[PDB]
């Protein structure tokens, strides 16, 4: 009686997300990996959410990341998310991929999107040899995903390579003059969707900001109609996994609501776990409202760890001295700001 109004529900949740993915249904692993892109995966990351490789399709590297949805087994400790749960970041993931060919915002700061597709089958044996290797040279903390039945759903999503994340760079930064950078390209892509889609990141943790070589001597953004630079210092940043974030699509609100979650909200060990904290406290665990804050805090937690965790292979010089003296500086008054693109448009750093 709530059986057929809940099923019929499902169902729905079921029919969005094909086709967010323009599908009629689920399609086998082979249809997103055939043998030969299959055949080049290797590992690269993880998280509670699942697996992320790396492959190539059509002679480009790709990240592959996918996702058990729907089905009963917990999976690294967490249960899987539903049809709905998972839309966002699908709905999302698209979304700001579409910034970087679009004319009055504009930034190539996000990660680009080839396609996402909710994928029906156990785990591609040769992904699982994939996950083997990492789990023996890096270490997993995740479960070895060979208990999800042919019936299990996914979702894949194949996004371009962005190269290799903050964290993992924590040592191969040069110098504070690429800190300063990175934090320019982080600013400026928030800024862009803020102005574009009224977006916020929400979890935006140094995992979540990769940094590829660059020949560029000048990356350019157009923030509401103005195209400016930042030069790159040979990095690109990209901003990914929009699992936690908010926009909006035409005037429709899209977002991960948390006003129920408790553990995002009682993390400690870093100062990743104050942002949820600041969050929930500054939005009143209202997740749907806009607040582009959200971002400058995010943005504060980034400047933080480039400050105290970056060791660079270059002080130094006089030079990097005094802009060690502005990230300083920008740390200790960007939160007087209200969102990236008040800082942005109107902070001393990025003049």
């Amino acid at each position: 009686l709530g059986s057929i109004e809940i099923s019929n529900k499902k169902a729905s949740d079921a029919e969005k997300v094909y086709g967010e993915c323009s599908q009629k249904g689920p399609v086998p692993f082979s249809h997103c990996l055939p043998t030969e892109k299959l055949q080049r995966c290797e590992k690269i990351g993880e998280g509670v959410f699942g697996e992320v490789f790396q492959t190539i399709a059509d002679h480009t590297p790709v990240a592959i990341k996918i996702i058990a949805i729907e089905g009963p087994d917990l999976v690294n400790g967490s249960h899987q998310k539903t049809f709905e749960e998972i839309l966002p970041e699908i709905i999302i993931s698209k979304e700001l991929s579409l910034l970087s060919g679009e004319v009055c915002n504009r930034t190539e700061g996000f990660i680009g999107l080839n396609s996402v597709h909710c994928v029906q089958g156990s785990y591609p044996p040769l992904l699982l040899k994939a996950w083997d290797h990492y789990n023996s040279t890096k270490g997993s903390a995740n479960d070895r995903p060979d208990f999800f039945k042919d019936d299990q759903l996914f979702i894949v999503l194949e996004f371009e390579f962005g190269g290799i994340d903050l964290e993992q760079m924590r040592t191969k930064l040069s110098s504070l003059a690429t800190a300063k950078s990175i934090l320019h390209q982080l600013t400026a892509s928030l800024a862009v969707a803020e102005a574009s889609l009224r977006f916020e990141h929400r979890d935006l943790h140094w995992g979540n900001v990769l940094l590829k070589k660059t020949s560029l001597k000048k990356l350019h953004y157009t923030l509401n109609g103005k195209s400016s630079t930042i030069p790159s210092c040979g990095l690109q940043v990209s901003i990914i996994d929009y699992t936690l974030s908010r926009l909006e699509r035409d005037g429709i609100v899209v977002f991960c609501d948390v006003s129920m979650d408790e553990d995002l909200f009682t993390g400690d060990g870093d100062y990743q776990f104050d942002i949820y904290r600041l969050m929930k406290k500054e939005n009143n665990n209202r997740w749907g409202e806009y607040h582009p804050y959200s971002n400058v805090l995010w943005l504060h937690y980034l400047t933080d760890k480039m400050l105290k965790q970056m060791t660079f292979k270059t002080c130094n010089t006089p030079a990097m001295k005094q802009i060690k003296r502005k990230i300083q500086e920008f740390h200790r008054t960007m939160l007087n700001f209200s969102s990236a693109t008040d800082l942005l448009c109107q902070h001393s750093l990025f003049k």
